């Protein structure tokens, strides 16, 4: 089997990408934020808190034909943003642009926090990171993908996400036209239960490349480019005016700027993200100081490779029983 769905920004800035996700019978279809930094799918429900939902469009179980309660299992998640959420299960029929998983843990929430709240366009998360990091107690759940793997053609899905534009998330299979040249394929640890790869080095505009191994993960679920301070730093000092900002939380730059693209490596391979993907707009409506999508991630403990960096590359999550990850130019 396969699925094919589209992804579309929420927003003018890609601030995140929802996907349209069939849930229950008959089907209910709630657009889902698609995350390979997390493992649970949860969803806004009949069971959250009502002050909490603010637009959503929820999950009834009772509705469906289909929904068994999990009895006993619970759910809690913080994620790295400080948000969070929690509440019970259900198993239910999940689809994903024509796949369909049967007995899918779906969590309801019964609370979630302000960001959730005040994202009206997510209605939840489905995580594609490793079913180890799942939080449903007493018994661990699996994952979409991980359920889904043994019916797909390929034990594989691609993420090939939009500047400014929908995208596609595929499972099963490798769309040979949605990518050139050739896809390079790169080692994956997944012992903290991540997508964690390392970068073979970086480079800034149209300057020289640095060698250099960098560690992180590959997140759909994270918006920006999170990198050492060394790096970040390197990046910034090529614009003008730019500075990091305590009051704002991070790097900014003048609104005026032309920004210089940014390269990272995969092997031997060079991903090229353009100026124009590194720029997140004004930082209060009608401020000339514009806020940076490359910023550090020291006190993070971890880089990320958000969506900054992977929607300039057609990315291959491959979980055959030695993972790896492919990207290729696009």
């Amino acid at each position: 089997s396969t699925g094919s769905a589209t992804t579309t920004p929420i927003d003018s800035l890609d601030d995140a990408y929802i996907t349209p996700v069939q849930i229950g019978t008959p089907a209910q279809t709630l657009n889902l934020d698609f995350d390979t930094g997390s493992s649970d799918l949860w969803v806004f429900s009949s069971e959250t808190t009502a002050s909490e939902v603010d637009g959503q469009t929820i999950y009834t179980p009772s509705k469906s034909t289909t929904a068994k309660l999990l009895s006993g299992a619970t759910w809690s998640i913080s994620y790295g943003d400080g948000s969070s959420s929690s509440g019970d299960v259900y198993t239910d029929t999940v689809s994903v642009g024509g796949l369909t998983v049967t007995g899918q843990a779906v969590e309801s929430a019964k609370k979630v926090s302000s960001s959730f709240t005040e994202d009206s366009t997510i209605d939840g998360l489905l995580g594609l990171a490793f079913s180890t990091l799942n939080t449903v107690s007493p018994t661990q759940q699996k994952t979409f993908f991980d359920n889904a793997k043994a019916s797909l053609d390929s034990p594989v899905f691609t993420a090939d996400l939009g500047y400014h534009a929908p995208g596609t998330y595929n499972f099963g299979f490798i769309d040979t036209t949605a990518y050139t040249g050739s896809i390079t394929y790169t080692a994956v640890s997944t012992k903290q239960g991540f997508w964690e790869w390392t970068s073979t080095g970086y480079a800034v505009g149209s300057g020289t490349f640095k060698s250099t191994s960098i560690d992180g993960i590959a997140d759909t679920g994270t918006t920006l480019l999170y990198l050492p301070a060394t790096v970040v730093s390197a990046y910034w000092a090529q614009v003008s005016g730019a500075k990091s900002s305590s009051s704002v939380g991070g790097y900014v730059f003048p609104c005026s700027a032309t920004l210089p693209s940014f390269t990272f490596g995969v092997g031997s391979a060079r991903i090229v993200i353009p100026g124009d993907y590194i720029d997140f707009g004004p930082i209060s409506t009608g401020s000339s100081s514009c806020f940076g999508g490359i910023q550090s991630s020291a006190g993070i403990g971890i880089n990320i490779f958000g969506d900054v960096a992977l929607k300039a590359a057609f990315v291959v999550f491959n979980g055959a029983t030695t993972p790896t990850l492919g990207f290729a130019s696009k």
